[PDB]
Formats: C-alpha cells, sequence, structure tokens
C-alpha cells in the first residue's frame, strides 16, 4: 500500500513538470506517421503505462519503478536526434526525475 | 543534509509547469501594483527561500515549510480566485504538498 501510494505520487510530480507532455501517454507512432519507432524503440514505455502498472502491484521493489521511468528518457534519447525538442525535453525530465529519486 | 533535502525541493518546484510567477520577489513597483505592500505583509518567493536554505535559517523542516506555504498564502490572498496567477498558485500548492507528504 505505502510503496504504491509513493510511486503514484512521485508520477504526479513527474506529469506536473514543465517538459512533460510528449511523455504523458504511449507513443502512437502509427498516427504520427513514424512507421519506423517500433522497430528501433523496442520496448515503448510512458507515464500512463507506468500508472496502470503501479495499479497491477508490478513494481515490488523500487529499483523495477525507476527502471521503467528511466526507459522513457532512453527511448527518447535512442530514436531522436540529439538536437532534437522532444530529446532535449527528456534531459529535462531525466534530471528532474534524478533529483527526485535522490530526494526519496 | 536537511539543507541538501530543502534545496532538492526546490529543484523540483522550480520545474513545475506552474512556477514562473513564483520564482522571485514580486517587483510590485516595476508591475505597477502599490497596494501590493498593503496587503502582502509578508513577502516569499523561491528564490528567497533558496538564500536562507544557504544562510541555515531553516532548522527543522516544518520552517521550512511554513516559508513554502507562505508563497501561495500570499498569492491566495491578493488576486482574485478567477485569475490565473491565484489558480497556478492552487496547482504549486497542491504539488508541494504531496511532495512534503513523501519526505
Ligand atoms: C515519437 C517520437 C518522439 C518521441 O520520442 N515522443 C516521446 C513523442 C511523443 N508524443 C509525440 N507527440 C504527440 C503527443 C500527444 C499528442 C496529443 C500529439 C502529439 O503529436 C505532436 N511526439 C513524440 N515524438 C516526436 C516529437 C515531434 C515529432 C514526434
Ligand atoms: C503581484 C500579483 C501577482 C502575484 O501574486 N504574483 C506572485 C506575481 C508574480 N510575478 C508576476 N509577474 C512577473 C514576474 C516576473 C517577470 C519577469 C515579469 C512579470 O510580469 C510581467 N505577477 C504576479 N502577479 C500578477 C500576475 C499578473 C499580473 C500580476
Amino acid at each position: 500500500e505505502d510503496y504504491s501510494r509513493e510511486y503514484s505520487e512521485v508520477l504526479l510530480q513527474l506529469k506536473e513538470l514543465q517538459d512533460s507532455e510528449a511523455f504523458l501517454e504511449p507513443v502512437n507512432w502509427k498516427k504520427l506517421g513514424l512507421d519506423d519507432y517500433p522497430d528501433i524503440v523496442k520496448n515503448p514505455m510512458d507515464l500512463k503505462t507506468i500508472g496502470k502498472k503501479i495499479k497491477a502491484n508490478f513494481y515490488t521493489k523500487a529499483e523495477q519503478f525507476w527502471a521503467d521511468i528511466d526507459l522513457i528518457w532512453h527511448n527518447c534519447q535512442l530514436y531522436n536526434h540529439e538536437s532534437s525538442e522532444v530529446y532535449q525535453q527528456s534531459i529535462r525530465m531525466q534530471d528532474a526525475a534524478n533529483n527526485l529519486r535522490d530526494m526519496l
């Protein structure tokens, strides 16, 4: 109970960050016309999906939660060029996520 | 350590969507709002809190969080509930309170 509520509160903190928009929901690559997205990104992840995993008790150690958080930023930095805005957004989200992990 | 925790809290709050109005002291003269100090008698903002962290003014966490609360209180006391800044301060307050509960 305590850990789950905590993970859910971490997600709220991340959602309300200035750069969170691109990471809120699964990438709908078909809608975006990005057919290669699933070829390059083998393990898609996003904040909404993490929330569903919390509700289903998929994180029985905190490191499993943080691995999925890290995976979101990894996917973005793998797929997109460093100079792109979404890449830069993911760097700022990653730094903020790491500050939260250090605090908690 | 506790000082470092407080600094890390401010890092999180500064990067929230609605943080911009709260980053620096209200310069009411620059804004033309002569009545601000007649209404807000104890100004506070995130940069000032940061200076207080550095100067060791928070001997207990409740003192830090009281100054955080004061930011949102001032905004809500001064501004109409229908104003955008008031609404911003409510979102900041809810995020801050949840963060405190996590620590």
